[PDB]
Order: C-alpha cells, then structure tokens, then sequence
C-alpha cells in the first residue's frame, strides 16, 4: 500500500525551476530559515519564502506563494550550510540565474496561528 501518482505538477515530488533576472536592487520577497517545521525531510533545515508581492517575477512564474522552498541556485547547493551562506548566496552574481524551488500540496506547510481575537 505505497503512494499513488496523481498529477505531474502536483505531487510529493512537487518541484519546479525558473530563470529570473536580478539586478542591483532589492528583492520583492524575504526568505527565512526556520527549524522544527518540516522534519519529514532530512535531519537539517531548508530555506523558505517569508513574503511575496504579487506582480513581481517571483510571482510572475505562475504558481508561487509564501513558502516556496529553495533547493539550489544555478547548481549551488546550500544544504548543510547555515542561514549565513543563505543570505550571502542570495547576492548572486549574473542577472540570468536559474533558481530551483518546490511547491508541495496544501497540508504539508500549515501556517501557525499567532495570538489574536479569533483568526
């Protein structure tokens, strides 16, 4: 009774890469490095988007949101390293860069309910 395949875009292997142009300026999103969120993976941590502004490339891709997990960047693994290398590598170099990301199905990354009246 293993896992079954449904779609080629929405599955446990949810993965997508897109090349975007970045110039000397500020990004439209802010990434963050957290822990104890998705232990289903390996014994470490990954980088996930923390904010996005619709209309920007990171949103022009087609199906992007606040949570996309960045895997690589033009063939430059970041795993093992600490947020330090994450913010540094974020700088990049050339404009045209290939960024690897992953968009898992709804139910894997449940947002936490911060103090409030109801919501």
């Amino acid at each position: 009774t293993p896992h079954v395949k449904d779609y080629s875009f929405v599955t446990e292997d949810n993965t997508f890469e897109v090349k975007l142009f970045k110039n000397s300026s500020g990004l439209g999103f802010s990434f963050s490095r957290e822990d104890n969120l998705i232990p289903e993976q390996i014994n470490g941590s990954i980088v996930r988007v923390k904010k996005l502004f619709p209309g920007q490339p990171a949103a022009e891709s087609g199906k992007i949101d606040v949570g996309d997990v960045i895997l690589k960047v033009n063939g430059a693994p970041l795993k093992g390293l600490s947020q330090q290398d994450v913010i540094s590598a974020l700088r990049g170099t050339a404009p045209e860069v290939s960024l690897l990301l992953c968009r898992p199905a709804p139910g894997v990354l449940p947002e936490i309910d911060t103090p409030g009246n109801s919501s």
